[PDB]
């Protein structure tokens, strides 16, 4: 009869299906379904095993880079919008806007727009499907940029009627899902947007459920309540494979798992006790008893997919045990115990790579506590000492997420109070405007050498991201946070 409604058990979900706000680990997998963006990245090109780079048309048809400082856009035409709206260079105008996005004026709407922007002028309408994307200062991440997540297409008359925030409950795209329910920290429900441009979609629906607890969800898997099942741990592989119906699916993603520290607090406005944490975490150890070997150690704040700003001559991240004793007793640490903030295991093995780290605190003279917050109970900043986060490395550059993170614009020195060095934001600045070569190449180094002095927050490893999935559910992961289902999901 009709297509099969696909099922999805998830370990979380986000506040607002506003594609900017909704950047984390579990919007991405519901906002790429809604909408679209005018250049898409291609995992599967050249038939990649979901990791390719290859950036193809999608909204926009054609492109072309003008100059160091802008991109004209080519707009694919009758592309509609789930209301029936026609797609425009309009929308597109407004989606990267001064008002909605990056301007003094959208801080309230999107708190993030801002520090994750490119240095944008407005952008330039030409004609109904022609746009021209600008910036005041050069910029060779246009490109990268635009195929990003923070780049999803809104539509503009629909936005600004209901505002960001009502927009956010009742999301319209260009996608090939369109919104059906949201239940705030229960469920998102979307069905088949069967007037999609791009390639049909093969669900009848969709329903992302909550399940919290990873147990839980591999039990809703095993009894056949749950199609795809998220986040679970390469300790959970030999118990779902055993099941001749079910399989794991894993790949290394583009993120980072890390801890950080709110640095307005005493105790962390200095970097030696920072520091003192940071040289004591025995990563290979955590990779070898949680991940299985699966997970990969970083040489810092470096990545492969940063293309030309990757290092791949550098050293590992300091690990000493008899340093770290030594800037316990410098930093006037008394013993009081310094409490740690974690979503339960919204980040897979996020309590067990605690526990372990809580032991190897003990061993250099350092007091460490679980604290736990309930989905969307995040407590208030003051209340927070030590806290995990993760960072998806969102470009084809070095810029993210170091600068749109740690740099004198970010949340990490504005929000949480790290007073970088001025040399740090000095690079920065830098960086932004550089074209590729040794002079930008050298500056990230710098800034990644500053970042391990400082430690305003501490790199743990690339996840290695685990789904578990029926057999008779065709669908491959990505390198990345999120679920891509373009000619990527099939029935039986
Ligand atoms: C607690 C959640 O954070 P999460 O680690 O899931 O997502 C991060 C995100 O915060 C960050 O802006 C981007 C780019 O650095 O990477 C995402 O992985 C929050 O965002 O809902
Ligand atoms: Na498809």
């Amino acid at each position: 009869q009709e297509r099969r409604a696909l099922r999805l058990g998830v370990n979380g979900l986000p506040n607002s299906l506003e594609p900017v706000n909704a950047i984390s680990n579990v919007g991405p997998r519901i906002v790429n379904q809604i909408f679209d963006t005018l250049i898409a990245r291609d995992f599967f090109a050249k038939g990649a095993p979901g990791n390719a780079i290859d950036l193809v048309p999608a909204l926009a048809e054609s492109w072309e880079r003008i100059d160091e400082k802008s991109v004209r856009f080519k707009l694919r035409q009758k592309v509609m919008f789930h209301d029936g709206v026609e797609l425009t260079a309009d929308d597109v105008a407004y989606t990267f806007s001064s008002e909605r996005l990056w301007g003094p004026e959208a801080i309230k709407k999107i708190p993030l727009g801002k520090s994750y922007s490119l240095d944008f002028d407005e952008p330039v309408v030409e004609d109904k499907y022609t746009v021209t994307l600008r910036t005041k200062t050069p910029s060779y991440l246009i490109e990268t940029f635009v195929a990003s997540w923070m780049s999803r297409i809104v539509p503009k008359e629909y936005y600004k009627k209901l505002g960001a925030v009502d927009f956010g409950n009742k999301p319209v795209g260009t996608g090939p899902y369109k919104f059906v329910e949201f239940v705030a920290g229960d469920r998102v429900v979307l069905e088949a947007n069967d007037a999609y441009w791009g390639p049909k979609p093969t669900a009848s629906k969709i329903t992302y459920q909550i399940v919290a607890e990873p147990a839980t969800r591999v039990a809703g898997l095993i009894s056949g309540e749950y199609d795809i099942i998220t986040t679970l741990t390469p300790d959970d592989i030999q118990l779902i494979n055993s099941y001749p119906d079910l399989e794991t699916r894993g790949t290394l993603i583009e993120n980072f798992h890390m801890f950080t520290f709110n640095m307005n607090q005493e105790v962390f406005k200095d970097k030696k006790l920072r520091r003192a944490l940071a040289l004591a975490v025995n990563r290979p150890i955590m990779v070898e008893a949680l991940w299985k070997k699966q997970a990969s150690i970083p040489a810092g704040f470096n990545f492969p997919n940063y293309g030309e700003t990757f290092d791949p001559k550098r050293k590992a991240m300091e690990y000493n045990v008899e340093e770290a004793k030594r800037l316990v007793k410098e930093s006037g640490y008394d013993g009081t115990p310094i409490t740690y903030h974690t979503m339960g295991n919204y980040y897979a093995n996020a309590m067990p790579a605690l526990m372990m780290m809580i032991e190897m605190w003990k061993q250099i003279g350092v007091n460490v506590v679980m604290k736990t917050y309930a989905p969307g109970s995040f407590p208030p900043d003051n209340q927070t000492w030590m806290r995990n986060w993760s960072n998806g490395q969102w470009m084809t550059d070095a810029y993210a997420t170091i600068v749109p993170e740690f740099g004198p614009n970010g949340q990490v020195q504005k929000r949480w109070g790290w007073k970088a060095p001025a040399e740090f934001n000095e690079l920065c600045q830098k960086v932004t405007v550089l074209p590729n070569g040794k002079e930008r190449f050298d500056a990230y180094n710098r800034m990644r050498d500053i970042f391990e002095e400082e430690a305003p927050a501490v790199i743990l490893y690339q996840p290695y991201d685990v789904y578990a999935a029926r057999k008779d559910v065709h669908w491959k992961p990505v390198s990345f946070e999120m679920m891509e289902f373009r000619n990527n999901l099939s029935f039986g």
